[PDB]
């Protein structure tokens, strides 16, 4: 019994750790992706505004 | 009588604890996927702020 608790263990937190330290490569994605839109879509405001 | 006990503790047991301790890594999935998106939509909205 013990036995199967170790697999479910296994199985189901290598599924979730996996999801959830993959949505933190999507979180850092998210970090740098609005650092560099947010001077990029300045550049084009501010090239627009004059 | 007490070993059938002892399977269907194991079983359920396991079963349970087994979503349980993934429910953590999703747990701290959202911890740290609230912590980068703070900062992420900060820098977004605090460029298109200006």
């Amino acid at each position: 019994a013990m036995s199967m608790a170790v697999e479910s263990t296994g199985n189901a937190k290598a599924e979730a750790e996996s999801r959830a330290e993959a949505a933190r490569i999507e979180g850092e994605g998210s970090v740098l992706q609005a650092k560099l839109k947010a001077q990029a879509l300045a550049i084009e405001t501010e090239a627009e505004l004059e």
